[PDB]
RNA sequence: GAAGACGGUCGAACUUGACUAUCUAGAGGAAGUAAAAGUCGUAACAAGGUUUCCGUAGGUGAACCUGCGGAAGGAUCAUUA
């Protein structure tokens, strides 16, 4: 159950980095209000349906996630699966 | 009538703290600046599609949003009952 991401870029620039694999019993207020106030990018929480509750931060956390995922203590340093859109 | 010498005064200098002024090293940290052809959003000159802005308080990725009292430098110098 690797927390899939996917990115999805509209315009030459109109991107949305999803988060697939994140439980719902986690802090849907602290998850993201810890994100936005961090690398400084518009997070939020939708019920995307090909995935099932994903967190839209507004940005390209493609290089940062690699990292906010060699740290922490929840995910894994191997379950890394980036398909930026 | 010399060296010396009693005690004093001036007091250089030296030793230790305090005081004041001026200058100057510094791991790192956080601003602002340049600036600028980068990344993510669209915050606010045409009513900029939420009129704008002031004082002030709280809050937000970020422009910013919002209440309360102002102003028009506004989009009304008029309202004809």
């Amino acid at each position: 159950d690797y927390i899939h991401i996917r990115i999805q870029q509209r315009n030459g620039r109109k991107t949305l980095t999803t988060v697939q694999g994140i439980a719902d019993d986690y802090d849907k207020k602290k998850l993201v209000k810890a994100f936005k106030k961090k690398f400084a990018c518009n997070g939020t929480v939708i019920e995307h349906p090909e995935y099932g509750e994903v967190i839209q931060l507004q940005g390209d956390q493609r290089k940062n996630i690699c990292q906010f995922l060699v740290e922490i203590g929840l995910a894994k340093d191997d379950q890394l699966k980036v398909h930026g859109f």
